[PDB]
């Protein structure tokens, strides 16, 4: 505070007496008759946001502290024209941009009921018109529905007139004007394509088959959406070319890729000549990397030509030259050897060449020798481990590819789009929790509550979870008739969903209850109640107990039940075997955990305990799948449990004392325990290596893939060009010539250490985050009425309006600031400095003395800093398992949020700023400039849709932040070169195309939460099957009577769908995976591209030269 | 009705527009920028309404008509002879301020240096020129015939009906009885006292009582659901008689 | 039914205020189903009693107050017009 | 009554082997007086009730 502190109390009393608006307070403050009070009202309405008549709420700090500062301010040669010019101007208070445009204090907080949502659904409004409805009051529903319907009707008529159909003819040559074209919303599924008249003969493309009736059309998922994604890309390219040409002509000094892209698409749609090729002549110089040939291109450095004359720009992630230069000069540590996977084929080939009969006896059954091709000596018995492993791994990736498209469509129901009092990142966890709870229910009332968009997810998950158990119970269905079962407990029926318990919640509950024994008793009683109530639980427990114990006593049940439940309660309250850390731990050095399968002893007979579970399936399903597939394959191939196949290794190695002459590696790769760091690079390498065969046996997929990747590269290039001219720190780091000296390396390495420290400790649940954000609010001030009534731990409105209006964009900035402040805290704790630390932080955050002493002691205990300037942590698993880590994280988050994100306006910010604070401030300044423009204002006025702006503005943060870390890593690495080689290294490493490549490959486009390693990881089967035969031909098999082109969804994944499917690769896999990987960057609507184009027009880009 | 509008004494309504959905907004107490315009009119072939969220706004529409009519009748009689005007204006101001989220012009705050009283923990002060009414803390005025008027309850319980005193109609609930019971010395009584009632010594600091539900918790849960059941059965039955 | 039954449900708020008054409360989150969604006639079976929310919100106030004053103030204007016409024709006492 | 948290509570419903829906029974008195007047004795009412009960045993199997 340190100021005012009197108008605050005056306004508190005024608001207690019952004054509503600005007019009443001001009129009491200064009577109208004596002095004006007309220009004294506008100066307050303009600098705060609230209009004059609209009501207030003086119980909110955002409305209290804002109004106090806007009052105290107002209380307290020249002959030609210069004297008049300066002497006549007067100073006024600064504007408030957020309040002027959106006005978020008029939004009501009402939770709609079921009937009031069914009315909206039955009305028939499309998802893009929910902007009008949100924030309204119960008395005014029908008028808002009528307004939305009227807007819909007007847009329908305009689209019938044929207004937004000029984009099909192209941009280059004759067509639309890119910088003054405004699209219309609602024509997503009509079905269009690009055909340019400048590259075809009129006989080849005769005419148009009229136009759609505009009342019947529909589209599929991915086969007819690529043709519109590319339509958006064309508009973006044309706009960028126009902007660059204008700047260049103006000053006196994006034209190749756009032309090439349009030529390719026009040639693809009408089956004509491809005019965008440049073949390799004779006498040129050629190279090769990983079996792929290429040659340079004249007049365009950084590009390359393939064998058939296809040109790729330098930032495309399939470029062989850039991978070569990375792997040889830039990052040798992450070499191709460090990211290479060969598969079971080469390991099997090496293993089969042995002399020891004991090893050969199991080798002949583990792997499939290539000595077949109708000439195989043996191996006829049936399936070995390899076959079952490949089949299951082939079907799982299709399942993953379908669950994403199922889930994504669920988040457009009016239930989720109209709730502005909750964070936008917890929707997926909400969906997974609700569905999983509904599955395990036996009654059925919970199933009746799900929205029409969650039933498909229900069906998919139920079917697969049943199929896996059915496979695990009878492993003799694959071909070996002497295999037993591995499922523990198989008498009764049900659906099993994996159980994984949290640890932070355990610590928070232990703190309140005071002892682990209290937790044990709570768990035990919450289990016994279900036995008491339900009959089926009684039957199951009684049957199992009686068959377990031969003695039968009617008195003994009251003892047997309790002495069974006590052990299970103690198994959770006094150890850490079932926690998430041990079950899902990243990397192991050897075989350490194969004795026991921790996923399957979480099962119980019983049926609150649900407060200690985790509902994040996107990370939990794949690991379960990998472990289970490994176990099934080993058991169905060999006939031995994994424990036996384990201890056989040590039994053999006990006789290996003598220096005589890979089983371990084979077992490790089968189980699913090999290191999988950086699998995205391998995923792209596979496609890069097998592109030619695809080009051979299919054509449309080839050109589709090319166009998608090129659009991605062009977007990355444009973004980095804008960011250079925008943000000063970017310029400072990107324009160096030699090694930096002395001071700056310490800051450059704090930048690196902050990210790791934040990543190792962040909570993995939502309720923990809510409670940790709730404590700090009660650390400053609240009342008894706040605890009761609504309040609730769901908190987004209590924050500033900045979070409400644009929620997706704020998380990146907050996550940068938190990492910023953590390193400063650590440095002060170690070195005892005072140049950054401030003692008001303790009072602002809400930390007492004991917590601060504990934090300081822990940091001094567990971390050391070296004379070089590098931080190291001695222990990692134990460090993140203490109560004090949560205190540290909470302090960092609260301080960062309160200091950087709360105070609006540049005049309200008050010791010193660090290396990340400047970056955050400059990005925020960029955003504030972007919102105030004319384009965003006109778009918001036309249609009250605020969901598009956040999506458009998140990408620039997502890319710039990754670019910064790449540059910092390069600088810190180039410091150690003693000779003058640093100049050449920096010349090679800091080219703008290199920055663009590293920014696009990194960041969080991936495929979403799932990942590229999972979405595109299914094409390894083609490579695995090629190498088998190469190192009376194959007696080619026909497909079954059902051609596999017909598969009703959600019924291809039950038990019958796994055993009788087709497991080869076709073009559909290529197209679907490639479209899924690039979904949010290149959508199938053109509004986002138009918004970005307008912003870049208004602000300008760096022209180089 | 107040200002410019219909004539209350000659206005016949039309039957059948019950569920169309309307509300009261008077142009005399708002600025045209605050309430922009009307979103057209209903298509009159689609509309529907729910139970109670959109029926209060029409009950009040009926009340406004009644008030205006009574004011007109009284004025006519008074002018004729030679000798209902506050509440109607106050009601219309309140509703117009409620629908469009604007200023409430129907408030009279308490100044400084003016006498105040209190009854059952609620404060109030008298209003000039209108005997029988009263002002709350934030300047809301209630007529003397309201069921929630503190002064009238005070005058009853004091002078008019002492036999039916507030002590004869007071219920404190299980809380105070439990608090008094827990302060005992006899171990036999305390043995069941610890189980019957829920002591306030908790707030994450409760010495005991962790076993599970006591009588108080189950009693409160069931009593909380039953009243909702009654509130629904009433509306279910009422609609069946048409 | 009666006012003692229709409006008798707000005693819970007073009962819960006085408990604590005479690290704050460790406020609990609602279940995944927000209780705004309850299909009628299925919120009263055995499952609906054991997993419900038992605090007071504005809906109880509005519903109880509307139910108490139903027949006196209906949602149609004909009755008020009839009363107004009768009182016009017969006259009222003007006091004074 | 053990659904709430105490595992040593018995049941209070008298007669719980079979299934059905129970609706409370409350008898009037004025009708009893009128029927007693018409028939002349309480014994007549007792016999009428007994036979009207036995007929249902005779007819229904359950």
């Amino acid at each position: 505070e340190s100021g005012v502190r009197a108008l605050g109390k005056n306004l508190l009393s005024y608001g207690r007496q019952g004054y509503d608006s600005i007019e009443k307070i001001i009129n009491r403050w200064a009577p109208p008759n004596e002095n004006d009070t007309k220009a004294y009202i506008d100066s307050v309405v303009a600098a705060t946001g609230i209009p004059a008549t609209q009501s207030l709420d003086l119980s909110n700090q955002d409305t209290l502290s804002a109004l106090a500062q806007a009052i105290s301010f107002h209380e307290t040669v020249k002959n030609s024209m210069v004297g008049v010019a300066i002497r006549a101007g007067q100073t006024e208070d600064s504007l408030d941009v957020i309040g002027d445009v959106f006005n978020p204090t008029r939004w009501n907080n009402h939770k709609w009921t079921r009937e009031e949502l069914d009315q909206i659904r039955n009305a028939g409004v499309l998802p893009q018109y929910y902007g009008v409805i949100t924030g309204g009051s119960p008395q005014n529903l029908t008028e808002l529905i009528n307004l939305a319907l009227e807007n819909q009707k007007l847009d329908q008529e305009k689209a019938k007139a044929g207004t937004g159909a000029q984009l099909a003819a192209g941009v280059i040559g004759a067509g639309v004007d890119p910088l003054t074209y405004v699209p219309i919303a609602g024509q997503v599924g009509k079905g269009g394509k690009l055909v340019n008249k400048m590259f075809t003969v009129a006989a080849q493309s005769g005419a148009l088959a009229g136009v759609s009736e505009m009342a019947r059309t529909s589209v599929a998922g991915g086969d007819a959406h690529v043709a519109e994604a590319i339509l958006g890309g064309a508009l973006f390219g044309g706009g960028m070319t126009a902007i660059a040409d204008g700047l260049g002509r103006a000053l006196g000094r994006f034209a190749g890729p756009a032309t090439r892209l349009e030529a390719r698409e026009t040639a693809r749609n009408v089956d004509g000549q491809d005019l965008s090729r440049l073949p390799i002549q004779e006498g040129e110089q050629t190279f090769s990397h990983q079996g792929v040939k290429f040659a340079d291109v004249p007049n365009e450095p950084g590009s390359v030509r393939l064998e058939d004359g296809s040109i790729l720009i330098g930032e495309n992630p399939l470029n062989p030259k850039t991978r070569q230069v990375f792997d040889e000069v830039i990052e040798p540590e992450r070499a191709a050897a460090g990211v290479n996977l060969g598969g079971l084929t080469e390991i099997g080939l090496k293993l089969l060449r042995s002399e020891n009969p004991e090893i050969r006896g199991v080798a002949a059954d583990l792997v499939r020798s290539p000595t077949g091709m109708q000439s195989g000596a043996s191996g006829k018995i049936g399936t070995t481990a390899s076959d079952v492993f490949e089949r299951l791994r082939a079907v799982d990736h299709r399942f993953y590819n379908d669950i994403d498209d199922a889930v994504t469509e669920a988040l457009k129901d009016p239930y989720f789009q109209t709730a502005f009092w909750r964070d936008s990142g917890a929707f997926r966890q909400d969906i997974y929790q609700r569905v999983s709870m509904a599955i395990e229910d036996g009654s059925g009332n919970l199933k009746a509550e799900l929205t029409p968009g969650e039933l498909k997810v229900y069906d998919l998950l139920k079917n697969q979870f049943d199929a896996k158990r059915e496979m695990m119970e009878n492993p003799a269905m694959f071909g070996r008739p002497d295999a037993q079962s591995i499922f523990p407990g198989s008498r009764f029926k049900g659906t099993y969903v994996p159980h994984v318990y949290s640890s932070q919640m355990k610590e928070l509950y232990i703190k309140e209850l005071g002892s682990p024994e209290a937790l044990q008793e709570a768990i035990k009683k919450s289990w016994l109640t279900s036995y008491a109530s339900r009959p089926e639980v009684k039957k199951r427990v009684d049957e199992a107990l009686l068959e377990a114990d031969p003695t039968l006593t009617p008195e003994g049940l009251a003892a047997a039940v309790d002495k069974y439940a006590n052990d299970k309660a103690y198994g959770i309250s006094h150890t850490e075997q079932f926690e998430r850390s041990s079950v899902m731990e990243e990397n192991i050095n050897g075989l350490v955990g194969l004795e026991n399968n921790s996923f399957l002893e979480a099962r119980n007979l019983f049926d609150s305990v649900n407060n200690l579970r985790e509902w994040d399936m996107d990370k939990i399903v794949p690991a379960y799948n990998r472990r289970v597939n490994g176990d099934i394959a080993i058991m169905a191939g060999t006939g031995k449990t994994t424990k036996e196949m384990k201890d056989l290794v040590e039994t053999l190695m006990n006789k290996a004392g003598d220096d005589g002459k890979t089983l371990r590696d084979t077992l490790k790769i089968l189980t699913g325990r090999a290191r999988r760091d950086g699998a995205d690079d391998a995923a792209f390498a596979t496609v890069m290596r097998t592109m030619t065969d695809l080009a051979f046996f299919a054509k449309n997929a080839y050109m589709g893939v090319q166009n998608l990747t090129e659009i991605g590269g062009m977007l990355a290039r444009g973004n980095v060009r804008a960011m250079l001219h925008g943000v000063p720190m970017f310029r400072d780091l990107a324009f160096r010539n030699k090694k930096v000296g002395a001071s700056e390396i310490k800051d450059l390495h704090n930048v690196i250490f902050g990210k790791e420290l934040d990543d190792s400790i962040r909570p993995s649940k939502q309720d923990v985050i809510d409670r940790l954000r709730s404590y700090s609010d009660l650390g400053r001030g609240a009342a008894t009425a706040l605890g009761t009534a609504k309040y609730y731990t769901g908190e987004l409105a209590v924050r500033s309006p900045f979070t409400k209006v644009l929620n997706g964009t704020t998380n990146y900035l907050l996550d940068a600031g938190r990492q910023g402040f953590l390193s400063d805290i650590v440095e002060h704790s170690l070195t005892g400095s005072k140049r950054r630390f401030d003692d008001r932080w303790l009072k602002t955050a809400g930390i007492s003395d004991e917590q601060w002493k504990g934090i300081k002691s822990l940091i001094r205990e567990s971390v050391t800093r070296g004379p070089d300037g590098k931080y190291t942590i001695k222990d990692k698993k134990a460090f993140s398992q203490d109560q004090r880590a949560m205190d540290l994280w909470r302090m960092g988050d609260t301080i960062a949020d309160e200091t950087l994100l709360r105070p609006h306006k540049l005049s309200n910010m008050d010791k010193a700023y660090g290396p990340i604070a400047k970056t955050v401030l400059q990005f925020k300044n960029f955003v504030i400039k972007s919102i105030n423009g004319r384009t965003m204002r006109t778009f918001y006025n036309a249609t009250k849709n605020n969901r598009a702006m956040d999506a458009a503005l998140s990408t620039v943060m997502s890319m710039g932040l990754a670019g910064m870390y790449y540059m910092a890593q390069a600088h810190i690495k180039a410091y150690a070169m003693q000779d003058g080689r640093d100049r050449e290294y920096l010349k090679q490493a800091l080219n703008p195309t290199m920055i663009g490549y590293a920014a696009l490959s990194r960041s969080s486009h991936l495929g979403g939460p799932l990942g590229v390693a999972n979405i595109l990881g299914g094409i390894a089967g083609y490579e695995d099957t090629k190498m088998l035969r190469s190192s009376v031909g194959n007696f080619l098999e026909q497909v079954p009577a059902f051609g596999y082109a017909a598969n009703v969804g959600a019924t291809a994944y039950n038990l019958a769908g796994y055993l009788k499917a087709d497991t080869r690769v076709n073009e559909r896999d290529y197209m679907t995976g490639m479209y899924n990987t690039f979904r949010e960057l290149v959508p199938n609507d053109p509004i986002t591209q138009k918004l970005l184009l307008g912003t870049f027009e208004e602000q300008g880009i760096h022209i180089k030269d």
